[PDB]
Formats: structure tokens, C-alpha cells, sequence
């Protein structure tokens, strides 16, 4: 029984005096609040607000049964008797409190609508749509996972609802969310300790809700244009000159490679004994400042992998005791437990002296020339409930701890190097980890087509909740005692269509592309170089990530958002605005059926224009590509291909405009920058190329222009070739900026010609000059 009895509105913020005690309300924006309970007494901070101190300027109005606290869109309403907290968008119902915060254990208790969807709870493999399901948010590996899973590296204590909010449970402890399977109508939050607080984020569409819930956890700073490279990985390089062996390998197979990537015999030459090296094995890796530098000179950078864990076997056991870095049992002593690897403890990153000593051994090791850094085993993989951090027990921080790790790591990268943006790479983490740029892989998946089958989920589930470079181990991991190649080829072919092209394996099977048959590689290697040709696209994608959240790939249901039955969807996915993926996951497929939203669209490797008006497409499947279809109005950017993005250069562009009289009206843009300063997007230092087309009965006409203040290297420049797809063959004229060209009929692969048209194939081939200055293009019949 729990009632109002007072408030005051202290700084900006609302605080409740109830019979149970205090509750602090502050709207992080005009779209987000904070809802802290137990306000009076001493908690863990906030995990999930990127700043956590904020507060805005709400109206309060009260009347006799309730509170209304009002910011933009979002309003609190407090019902007095029983106390209740209910959420509205307008006067739109969002979400209502039903017990609300119970009190020994944390729990929370809503209401949920009938005909509510709710994705969430990060990594799972249960249907797109979890209500039904209760699962554990506890961070946990879940080693040769496939086509299920309750429980795996990263779960976020988060939910998306078909009502468009989010709501956070702002929580790091040992937890479960029971979302309405216990009680069908009951949505609840549990945790064994840590902080009783949820943050409620509302939007008026999918995109603003996630801008908004980005604009309050995180934006992820825009990674080095290299994370969109080919990376070599394995488990693991044994050796320098295996590692040397396979940059040459790319060099000698013609694929692009932009990094190399080394696993845990960097350190040692066991899987078992030697964690907490963190230093070079020199009987293996004898000369690593030269192998770098090397590399280096080949446009590849390396990244070494990194864990929590410090063996008692390990180099560095006595110094880590020596400065008090690890985590230590109640008693006062370094906790040490029995990993797979060995016995050992745990770096304590939520500790002062844990930090410095982790934060000194990046730093001397990024002085001999690591560029970027993976870090593996942070849910913890093993944390005994009694290790003791500096602001809690183990089940107390244990959703928060990869995420600790990657702030340290971060800030620890941007003062040696400010120049550069870091690349972190880890396996776990907490709801705001994106502003650390985390860039998190799906852990251990199996070398099967079910694993292959749950990338998609994971992937959007991970998206729509703040991680856009989210990803999976391309080829699969775990297991297997034979390469399958058509579950490998098609892993790798839906890689160019997801964030980070990343094959890695255990090394009883190859994972890089380059030690494939004849026939793999001549299927993959254009599609590398297509990755690689589309970074213009993908980049662009990206930057969109960094200014609004919006994630590269997006599901089905963006399309239609008064329709909540395409949530179900995880087998078709939008890879940026135009490309519509659907990744092949079984054996032998010969035809899919795509659900295409209605409108018109076209096969991305063959040209064929089609229409629908609902129903979905029937593609036939080949080996060598998996289907993509192109939303008419699209702008397709390219620039050739390159080994590395090092060489990268755009002074050549090729962009194909997919004309359909069904779009009147299309836009695209291209973001340049030099790939590499992390304050391009705050200072301007970037070119953003703009494209409007205008399509008519009689005319179609496209209006080019470039902002920012550029870069240096910048083109002032591009040869730009544009292709325009499904082109009328009934345009005479056509004017650059009102100098009239004539249209060539004939030979256009054939003449340098300024301006042809292709017959057979319907495409209209415009090749000009784009300098500073806008232009315009006009066809007319
Ligand atoms: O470091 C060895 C191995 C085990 C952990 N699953 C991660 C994986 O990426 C890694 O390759
Ligand atoms: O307008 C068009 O595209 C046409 O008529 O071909």
C-alpha cells in the first residue's frame, strides 16, 4: 500500500514524499525522464544517461487525485491514491505503472496494452517480438549458440514497444525481465541490488525515438572510415611470420585488407596460463614494432586482443597485487578463481589504481604501433558473486563492467591520441556503451546455418537500441571439423550488407577469405571490393549514426510503422535507406519470397524493375550473390576499389540513381571527411555532397551542391559519372547549368560521350565535372 503524502520542486527536478519514501523525477530532455526511487539514500549512479546530472525545465500542475510533470512531448502523470506513475506522448498512453517499485530485491511492475509488441533485452535469440518471454539480465557466454538463447554476452535491461518508447531499466546488478509471461498482462524488472531507477523515452516515430534515446544515453562518435574495411582474423595468428604470411596472402589473392587482427598467442603460446602477459611472446613474435611498422607501410593496421583476467601464472600476477589493480575477495585480498584459463583475478576498472595500471599497459603498447583494440570475456565470463570492486560486489556491477572497461579504454586512447578516433572492439557491455564507441560482436556462434539463421535478430535487436556497428564472427566460430562452404560463402556474402567485415574462426578451419578454394574466393572477392566500392554509401550510413542514432541496418517494420506484424520480420533488413536485404541462411535455397513494402523497386545485380502494391517478390537465388533489391529514388555511391581505405580518394564518383515516375521527388547525400579526425563532424572540416532529383511526366532534373568548410586533401573536383536506371527513352535535351548537350543513342560504353543512353539496358549515362559550385542537371522530352 503506497501513497503521495508531499513534493518539492527542487532544481529542476520533482521530488515525491510517499509512505515508502522518496522519488526523484527529471526529464534528461523533452523526451526522456528520469525515474529514481529509494531517492533518499546512497546508490550506485546512473549507468545509461550520458549525463546523468541533467535536468530541464518541466511545468508541474496538481490537482486533487494527481501530479502532472510536463516536459516537450513526454508527461509524467502521478496518481496519489494508489500511488501509480503513468507515461504519455500527447495524451497517448505509453506506458503505466502498475504495483510500480515493490521493495526486498528491486522489482518494478507496468501494465502492458493488449496487442503491445516489445522488442528488446539486447541479445537473444527468441522472436523479434520478446512479450511471453522472461529471461535473466545477467551477462553470460553462451559458446556455440545457433537458432536459441535466453542468455548470451550482452543483454541490455532495455525494451523498444509498438507504443514507440523505450524504457531503461537503469540497472547493473544481477537481474531478470519478465515481459508478461508470468502474468499476461504484467511487465516486470528485477535486480539483486544496484540502482532502483528507469528511465522512460518517447518518440512520434521509430527514428525519432531513437534519436531521442541516443540523444540521452549516447551518440556513437564516428569510428576511423578503416572499421568499414576487410579485416584478417583468425583464432589466432601463432605467430609473427603467420601474420606476416596472411597480409601477404591478401597482397598476393587481390583482396582488400585493412587490418589485421591477434588473438590471445600474442602473449603466449597456450590458450591456458599465460592471460595477463599483455606483452608480446617474443619466441613467437620476436620483432612486433617492426611487423607493425611494416604493416603500416601496407595501409594495415593491427589490433591486439585484451582480457580482464590476470593469471596467478602470468608476468604480471605480482605487480597487479603490488598495485592493489585487481579485485579482492571481503577479506581484503586479490579475489583469484579457476577460468578456463587458468586461476586468476580480475582487472578492477571501476577501481582508481585498476585503471592506471590497465590504462599504462594500452598506453606503452599503442606507442609501439596498435591502432585498435579488442576486448574479449567482458561480461565477465566468470565473476564469483563475492569479488569485491571498489563500488560493489560482483553481482552488483556485473552488467556494467564491460561498459567501465570500454570508458576507460576510450578516454585512455583519446589523450594519447586526439587526433585519432579509437577503435574499440568487446563482447559486452550496458545501455550507453555506443558513446564509448563500443563496437560489439555476437560472440561464439556456431559453424551452422542456425547460427548464420539468428545474425539478423541479434543485429536489429542490437540496433534499435544503440549499437549500429553490432556484427557477427562472418563464417561463424565455434566447432566444425570441415569448412562448409555454402554456409561460409553466404555468411560472408550478407557481411558486405552488415557493419563490420569481420571473419573469424577457430583456426582448425579458415575464417579469412584469402585461404578459400578457386571458387569461394572468385564468388567473394568481388564482393570485398563491392564493400569497398560502396564505402561512400556505408559511410555516409554512418555518419547518419553518429548525428541522430538512426542504426545501418534497419528492420522491416520501419517501413510501415501502422502496421506492427512486419516486427516479426527478421529475415529482410534495410542496409542504409535504399537496399533491401534478404541473406540467404539454409542449404540449396533456389527462391525466396521478399516482403517488399509497396512501391517500386529493382534487383540490384541484374537491373529488373518491380512493382507491388503489397504482395511480396519471388527472386530466384544463384551462388554467387544473395538478393538486394534497390528502392526506386535511391542514389547509389561508389568510388573504385582499394586495397586499404588509407589509399582511399573520391576525386572519381560513380552514383546510380534508380528514376521511377512513382518517386517525384528523391534526395541522397554523401559525406566526406578525411576519414580519421574525430572532431570533423563538430568543427565542419567535411564535404557533404547533396543530390536532389525531380522527376516529372516531362522532365527529370537533379540539383547537386556540397556544404561544410572541407578537409585537407579534399578534391575540389570529382569526375562524376552518374547512371541513371529505368531511364526514359524519350529525352531530347539535356542541360548542364543551361549550356544545352546533346544526348548520344549509340555506343555509350564505347565513345567518352557526355551524355548517352543505353536502349537495351534503359540507362541514361551522364559523365561531368563536380566542382564547389552547385549544378543542375536537366532532362527534357
Ligand atoms: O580469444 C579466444 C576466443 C574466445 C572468445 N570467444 C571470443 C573469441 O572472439 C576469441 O576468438
Ligand atoms: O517518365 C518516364 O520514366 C517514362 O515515361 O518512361
Amino acid at each position: 500500500a503506497v501513497f503521495y503524502k508531499e513534493h518539492k520542486l527542487r532544481n529542476d527536478g520533482l521530488v515525491i514524499t510517499t509512505n515508502q519514501g522518496n522519488i526523484r523525477l527529471q526529464f534528461k530532455s523533452e523526451a526522456a525522464i528520469e525515474v529514481l526511487y529509494r531517492a533518499d539514500s546512497k546508490q550506485l549512479p546512473s549507468f545509461a544517461l550520458a549525463q546523468p546530472e541533467s535536468a530541464i525545465k518541466a511545468q508541474l500542475t496538481e490537482t486533487e487525485n494527481h501530479l502532472q510533470f510536463s516536459g516537450g512531448t513526454l508527461t509524467a502523470r502521478i496518481q496519489k491514491r494508489p500511488f501509480a506513475i503513468s507515461y504519455y506522448r500527447d495524451s497517448e498512453l505509453l506506458l503505466a505503472e502498475e504495483s510500480g517499485f515493490q521493495v526486498n530485491k528491486i522489482n518494478f511492475r507496468f501494465y502492458l496494452s493488449p496487442g503491445e509488441k516489445i522488442l528488446g533485452g539486447g541479445q537473444r535469440i527468441l522472436g523479434m517480438d520478446r512479450r511471453g518471454q522472461r529471461f535473466p539480465l545477467y551477462n553470460r557466454a553462451h559458446y556455440g549458440y545457433s537458432d536459441h538463447s535466453g542468455q548470451m554476452y550482452f543483454g541490455l535491461p532495455a525494451i523498444m514497444s509498438s507504443k514507440q518508447y523505450i524504457l531503461v531499466f537503469d540497472n547493473s546488478a544481477s537481474g531478470a525481465m519478465d515481459i508478461g509471461k508470468t502474468e499476461s498482462d504484467i511487465l516486470q524488472l528485477e535486480a539483486k541490488s544496484g540502482r532502483s531507477a528507469y528511465i522512460l523515452v518517447a518518440g512520434n516515430s521509430y527514428p525519432s525515438l531513437i534519436e531521442n534515446f541516443t540523444q540521452v544515453t549516447g551518440r556513437q562518435p564516428l569510428p576511423p572510415r578503416w572499421a568499414l574495411g576487410s579485416f584478417a582474423s583468425r583464432f589466432g595468428y601463432r605467430s609473427e611470420a603467420e601474420t606476416r604470411a596472411t597480409v601477404q596472402k591478401y597482397k598476393t589473392e587481390d583482396f582488400p585488407l585493412d587490418t589485421i587482427v591477434l588473438d590471445l598467442y600474442w602473449f603466449g603460446k597456450d590458450i591456458k596460463g599465460h592471460m595477463g602477459n599483455l606483452d608480446w611472446d617474443k619466441e613467437n613474435f620476436p620483432t612486433p614494432l617492426d611487423m607493425m611498422a611494416d604493416f603500416k607501410q601496407q595501409g594495415v593496421k593491427t589490433v591486439l586482443i585484451t582480457e580482464p583476467f590476470v593469471l596467478t601464472s602470468s608476468k604480471r600476477w605480482d605487480d597487479a597485487v603490488k598495485a592493489k589493480a585487481l579485485a579482492k575477495d571481503p577479506q581484503g585480498q586479490p579475489k583469484a578463481f579457476e577460468l578456463y584459463f587458468g586461476n586468476g583475478g580480475i582487472i578492477d576498472v571501476f577501481s582508481k589504481e585498476g585503471s592506471r595500471w590497465f590504462s599504462s599497459i594500452y598506453k606503452d603498447l599503442s606507442k609501439q604501433g596498435v591502432a585498435g583494440w579488442w576486448g574479449d570475456l567482458g561480461e565477465p565470463e566468470m565473476h564469483p558473486e563475492d569479488t569485491q570492486h571498489a563500488i560493489g560486489d560482483a553481482d552488483t556491477v556485473h552488467n556494467a563492467y564491460g561498459h567501465r572497461w570500454a570508458e576507460m579504454l576510450y578516454q585512455q586512447q583519446l589523450d594519447q591520441f586526439p587526433e585519432l578516433r579509437p577503435f574499440i572492439m568487446m563482447r559486452a557491455g550496458f545501455v550507453g556503451s555506443q558513446r564509448y564507441g563500443m563496437i560489439p560482436w555476437t560472440g561464439d556462434v556456431s559453424r551452422t546455418w542456425g547460427g548464420l539463421a539468428s545474425q539478423v535478430e541479434l543485429a536489429l535487436q542490437m540496433s534499435l537500441l544503440g549499437f549500429g556497428y553490432i556484427h557477427s564472427d562472418l563464417g561463424g566460430f565455434a566447432d566444425g571439423e570441415t569448412l562448409d562452404k555454402e554456409m561460409y560463402i553466404r555468411w560472408l556474402q550478407y557481411g558486405v550488407f552488415q557493419p563490420v567485415y569481420r571473419p573469424h574462426g577457430q583456426d582448425h578451419i579458415p575464417s579469412e577469405p584469402v585461404f578459400q578454394d578457386e571458387e569461394t574466393k572468385a564468388i567473394l572477392r568481388p564482393l570485398v571490393k563491392l564493400r569497398y566500392r560502396m564505402l561512400p554509401y556505408i559511410y555516409t550510413a554512418a555518419y547518419q549514426n553518429t548525428l541522430t542514432g538512426m542504426p545501418l541496418m534497419r528492420p522491416l517494420f520501419f517501413s510501415d510503422e501502422k502496421n506492427p506484424a512486419l516486427i516479426d520480420n527478421k529475415t529482410s533488413y534495410f542496409w542504409g535507406d535504399s537496399l533491401l536485404v534478404t541473406p540467404i541462411t539454409q542449404a540449396g535455397v533456389e527462391s525466396v519470397s521478399i516482403p517488399a513494402p509497396k512501391g517500386v523497386w529493382f534487383d540490384f545485380w541484374k537491373d529488373t524493375r518491380y512493382q507491388t502494391d503489397g504482395a511480396p517478390l519471388t527472386l530466384p537465388t544463384d551462388l554467387h550473390t544473395i538478393p538486394v533489391l534497390v528502392k526506386a529514388g535511391a542514389f547509389m555511391p561508389y568510388v573504385p576499389a582499394v586495397s586499404t581505405t588509407e589509399d582511399y580518394r573520391s576525386d572519381s564518383l560513380e552514383i546510380h540513381y534508380y528514376a521511377d515516375a512513382s518517386v517525384p521527388l528523391a534526395q541522397g547525400e554523401i559525406f566526406e571527411d578525411d576519414g580519421k579526425d574525430p572532431n570533423s563532424i563538430k568543427r565542419n572540416q567535411f564535404d557533404l555532397l547533396t543530390l536532389q532529383a525531380t522527376h516529372t511526366d516531362n522532365q527529370l532534373h537533379f540539383q547537386l551542391a556540397r556544404t561544410g568548410k572541407g578537409y585537407r586533401g579534399m578534391p575540389e573536383r570529382r569526375a562524376t559519372t552518374l547512371v541513371i536506371h529505368n531511364a526514359s527513352d524519350q529525352y531530347q535535351h539535356l542541360d548542364i547549368n543551361g549550356k544545352t548537350i546533346a544526348i548520344a543513342q549509340a555506343d555509350c560504353a564505347s565513345t567518352p560521350a557526355l551524355a548517352c543512353y543505353d536502349q537495351e539496358r534503359r540507362q541514361l549515362q551522364l559523365v561531368f565535372t563536380w566542382g564547389r559550385e552547385a549544378l543542375n542537371l536537366r532532362l527534357h522530352k
